[PDB]
């Protein structure tokens, strides 16, 4: 289950920075960004396989890429935030 | 992120020392110049760990190595100015 919305605003600000990459279809910081989310534990709506990418919200003063990530689905705005590696997840509100 | 381009010209004189100083392998004033620049805040582009490397910019007067520096980018032309010790920086441009 999706654990609510989340206003953009409310988030860290590299939240912003990734999803205007994403919007550009970057480039991208990581190699790893942009790779399909397999959405294996189900917390994430079931969807068939490709539905789902990921990307790194960059974490200033961690040393790995960190737990922050936005996950894209298929609809519009469709675009979601977890802080926790997948654990929790919130819809991105981008108009608060 | 990098706040413009900047002239050379436009720097302190010493930008210009230090610039010198890195185009001849040194020899440099301090035993920290050269090290590792690891940009743990995010604020340079996201690179592999030894991509930047620090250099001290001499404030005419001070005791102490100061708050200017000069990072290098392992790119052609990759150098970007600091005055306020790592707050903020300015690509360096050699042409003007």
């Amino acid at each position: 289950d999706v654990s609510g919305t989340v206003c953009l605003s409310a988030l860290p600000p590299e939240a912003t920075d990734t999803l205007n990459l994403i919007a550009s279809d970057g480039p991208f910081p990581y190699s790893q960004d942009g790779v399909v989310f397999q959405n294996r534990e189900s917390v994430l709506p079931t969807q068939s396989y490709g539905y789902y990418h990921e990307y790194t919200v960059i974490t200033p003063g961690a040393r790995t890429r960190g737990t922050r990530r936005i996950i894209t689905g298929e609809a519009t705005q469709e675009d979601y935030y977890t802080g926790d590696h997948y654990a929790t997840f919130s819809l991105i509100d981008q108009t608060c």
